[PDB]
């Protein structure tokens, strides 16, 4: 996260940490079993860490359990990002505490302008990197479906929005990427895409997530 600052330790409880000897995705707890995150996140072997702040030291709160599966939409196409959605069903469930939350689902989509809290551990510079102990916070608006299309021509389909700023310094980044967007206590969107970050007329592009809510609760009941 460029522009952000320090989330309040475990005040983002959906927000999980994908592991695979270090962090490099995050995710979203959306039921006790089951995470949703990008499919461009995608790995083979991933353990999830919940109920985290500091990735580098154990502080207490943390449940590290194992990815027993790892399902890629079946439309994700890695060329357009269209579908980039990927639910991981955890080994044993989650243990739901006021540190180890599920987020809702949408409801509905969001309206252009509503207010949305952007978290993760992914860069924090604008020029270099610098990838925190600690969980960065945004908050971003949704963009018009509008001033998302202008940004990219010919590249937003139906199932992606943009959430930030079109002057530059805030956004989400590099290791962000799977990470929740929230937005009246519902996960509209998922950390997919955009041009480098926090760079002007260039803002994040997030997996839709208000048209996949089917698509998610089919596969967790398949499962
Ligand atoms: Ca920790
Ligand atoms: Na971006």
């Amino acid at each position: 996260i460029v522009g952000g600052y320090t989330c309040a330790a475990n005040s983002i409880p959906y927000q999980v940490s994908l592991n695979s000897g270090s962090h490099f995705c995050g995710g979203s707890l959306i039921n006790s079993q089951w995470v949703v995150s990008a499919a461009h996140c995608y790995k083979s072997r991933i353990q999830v860490r919940l109920g985290e702040h500091n990735i580098d030291v154990l502080e207490g709160n943390e449940q590290f359990i194992n990815a027993a599966k790892i399902i890629t939409h079946p439309n994700f196409n890695g060329n357009t990002l269209d579908n980039d959605i990927m639910l991981i069903k955890l080994s044993s469930p989650a243990t739901l505490n006021s540190r180890v939350a599920t987020v809702s689902l949408p409801r509905s989509c969001a309206a252009a302008g509503t207010e949305c809290l952007i978290s993760g551990w992914g860069n924090t510079k604008s020029s270099g990197s610098s990838y925190p102990s600690l969980l960065q916070c945004l908050k971003a608006p949704v963009l018009s479906d509008s001033s998302c299309k202008s940004s990219y021509p010919g590249q937003i389909t139906g199932n992606m929005i943009c959430v930030g700023f079109l002057e530059g310094g805030k956004d989400s980044c590099q290791g962000d990427s799977g990470g929740p967007v929230v937005c009246n206590g519902q996960l509209q969107g998922i950390v997919s895409w955009g041009y480098g970050c926090a760079q002007k007329n260039k803002p994040g592009v997030y997996t839709k997530v208000c048209n996949y809510v089917n698509w998610i609760q089919q596969t967790i009941a398949a499962n």
